């Protein structure tokens, strides 16, 4: 059954609650972003209103074939009414189209649901600064202090210099980048840009990217593999066996593959700096795993919650075990005591 942390009290709303059939008493289903765990259950046969951003909107229409009449896109940073309730969608700094939602309840309670987010100081100067938030439905993906990672800027600098260097030394080297969902486009686009190439991908993935309202996107991507030296593949295929195979496919146009696996966190973040990262090499094929996160680090999360000073916090990630739940509650109590709310 639909769990409690997907329900918004004193409304008939749910958030990311599409895999439970008809939820008893839901008049409107919100979708925070186009990732499968979140949209799981949607299809062309869904006949209740869905509320979402314009971009998530384009992907439901064209990737899932949901009927236009049921998609309700809303602009960001704008006070809107949905079944008698004031709401606002805010940028989540997760993947394209990803939003946080503010609900203003009839009784005067204010509720922020973060969806998936990477907390940032820029959020402290949004519509959030203008009033008090009583309840916080929080992406707690990395709520533990071991979870440090570099900024997105630093990681992009690394990958750019790595790729430029390798291709200037050996002009017959191919760059390959792994992907399995939206998000993390900056990796492959920034590499393509330093290298004077467009990115080449499958038809399904080109379609996916054509939905994202990216500026000058027609100039940055293609379905013509051959005319491009930055290729996207299924993340599954990023390994020595799957790369060697793909190397054959290019027909002696390239002798070396340099490839990037944008991970979330990996235990090597507990020891090594971004400057000191190294690849796995098997002959003419190297694989870098780079820690490009679209979720808050522990410290970014902590700062945002201590700035927001909510009265109650409800987790949406790592909720399935008592050990996780108990650990999170401990950190929430530390933050509240250190900051005095
Ligand atoms: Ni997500």
């Amino acid at each position: 059954t639909c769990p409690f942390y997907k329900k918004i009290p004193g409304t008939g709303f749910t958030v990311d609650a599409f895999q439970y059939g008809v939820v008893e008493g839901c008049t409107a289903y919100f979708l925070t972003h186009f990732h499968s765990d979140h949209y799981a259950g949607l299809s062309k046969h869904f006949t209740f209103p869905v509320y979402c951003s314009e971009i998530t909107g384009n992907l439901l229409k064209n990737k899932l074939h949901v009927q236009e009449q049921y998609i309700h896109p809303l602009p960001l940073d704008t006070e809107c009414i949905v079944n008698g309730v004031k709401v606002v969608l805010l940028d989540a700094n997760h993947c394209p189209g990803a939003v946080m939602i503010l609900f203003y309840l009839p009784n005067g309670t204010v509720i922020l649901h973060t969806g998936d987010f990477r907390a940032d100081p820029s959020m402290e100067r949004s519509l959030l600064a203008d009033q008090k938030v009583h309840m916080l439905y929080l992406d707690t993906t990395y709520c533990s202090p071991e979870y440090t990672f570099p900024s997105q800027q630093e990681v992009i600098r690394f990958a750019i210099n790595t790729a430029f260097e390798a291709v200037t030394l050996n002009p017959h080297a191919l760059v390959v980048c792994g992907t399995y969902s939206i998000g993390k486009e900056k990796v492959f686009l920034a590499i393509a840009d330093v290298l004077g190439s467009k990115v080449g991908m499958s038809q399904e993935k080109y379609k996916t990217l054509q939905c994202l309202n990216i500026p000058e996107i027609n100039s940055l991507i293609t379905t013509d593999m051959c005319s491009s030296l930055v290729h996207l593949l299924p993340m599954m295929q990023i390994n020595f066996k799957g790369l060697q195979s793909h190397l054959k496919k290019c027909g002696g146009k390239y002798n070396q593959i340099l490839a990037f696996r944008p991970t979330g966190w990996t235990h090597s973040n507990k020891f090594t700096r971004i400057a000191d990262v190294i690849p796995q090499t098997k002959g003419n094929i190297s694989i870098y795993g780079i820690p490009y996160s679209e979720h808050s680090s522990y410290l970014e999360m902590k700062r945002f919650v201590q700035w927001l000073k909510p009265q109650k916090i409800i987790p949406t990630v790592n909720v399935g075990t008592w050990k996780s739940r108990s650990t999170m509650e401990k950190y929430f109590r530390e933050w509240k005591l250190e900051a005095g709310y």
